[PDB]
């Protein structure tokens, strides 16, 4: 086994999901996702689109095993990125509009491969990823990110028109939920709803990073989506009342109307924002427009 032959070094990461750990493998650093037996659904789900699917993207984090054993023991085995997740880099890091645009287009090129259906034998199915978010994203070493966390993936290929939801009772991170989450109207068995979700969180994933970069000498500071009117862990409800019932969006500050990036960025969260989901922009379309930037 690759999981007999890893020493863990130390954890990176702790929560309910389980650990992550920097462990060492043949002389080389790589990261080790522990599973709980708890989440034992989303451990199963990874494997497969990784070693079944053989998802493979240089904004998708990369695979390297996953190993399980029984008292029980679940491992994931991937790239490890030093820099750790776009959550934790934002925090001491500004950017410039050429590092802020490399980190939003690389995270949409991410999100459009997992999207797009392929045909062929080296092809996959299209894919929605269902928890998108700042700590489920990597930064690394070359400026770009990847995507992290298949565990909720829902897959639907033309072929058989069928939509493989999976079977897994785990639920998106409320803070990032789509208003049609919130209230309950999200239309389930169709695999379009599943895309528009990651489409609002991506948006929210673009303020968080936009408010980082620098323009005119000003940078706001760190804050996640929506921190001025729910605490820290919020519930369903706390984040209903805002997003579904009040209607709130996150303040676009007036200063980045006058920053040509800022000013496209902010274009770009409003039309990933819409409370009908059917009006949002898709994956293809934010790349497309992130690089003509
Ligand atoms: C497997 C592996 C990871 C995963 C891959 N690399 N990596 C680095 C970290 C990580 C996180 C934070 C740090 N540091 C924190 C303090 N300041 C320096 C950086 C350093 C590394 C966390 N998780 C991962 C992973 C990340 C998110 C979700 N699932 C995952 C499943
Ligand atoms: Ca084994
Ligand atoms: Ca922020």
């Amino acid at each position: 086994t690759v999981a007999r032959d890893i020493t863990l070094l130390e954890c990176v990461g702790k929560g309910r999901y389980g650990e992550v750990w920097r462990g060492s493998w043949q002389g080389e650093n790589v990261a080790v996702k522990i599973f709980s037996s708890r989440d034992e659904k989303s451990w199963f789900r990874e494997t497969e689109l990784y070693n079944t699917v053989m998802l493979r993207h240089e904004n998708i984090l990369g695979f390297i095993a996953s190993d399980m054993t029984s008292s029980t023991q679940l491992w994931l085995i991937t790239h490890y990125h030093e820099m750790g997740s776009l959550y934790d880099y934002l925090q001491l890091t500004t950017l410039d509009t050429v590092s802020c645009l490399r980190i939003v287009l690389s995270i949409a090129s991410g999100l459009a491969h997992l999207h797009i259906e392929i045909f062929g034998t080296q092809g996959k199915p299209a894919i929605a990823h269902r928890d998108l978010k700042s700590k489920n994203i990597l930064v690394k070493k070359n400026g770009q990110c990847c995507i992290a966390d298949l565990g909720l993936a829902v897959m639907h290929s033309q072929s058989t028109n069928q939509l493989d939801v999976g079977n897994n009772p785990r639920v998106g991170t409320k803070r990032y939920m789509a208003p049609e989450v919130l209230d309950e109207t999200i239309q389930v068995d169709c695999f379009d709803s599943y895309k528009r979700v990651d489409i609002w969180a991506f948006g929210l994933v673009l303020w968080e990073v936009a408010r980082r970069m620098v323009s005119n000498g000003i940078v706001e500071d760190y804050k996640p989506p929506f921190y001025d009117v729910v605490p820290n862990d919020p519930s369903f409800e706390d984040m209903r009342k805002v997003v579904c019932v009040d209607q709130q969006r996150p303040n676009i500050p007036n200063r980045w109307f006058s920053d040509p990036t800022l000013t496209s960025l902010a274009k770009l969260m409003k039309e990933c924002w819409y409370q009908n989901p059917s009006a949002r922009l898709t994956a293809l379309r934010i790349k497309k427009t992130l690089t003509k930037i």
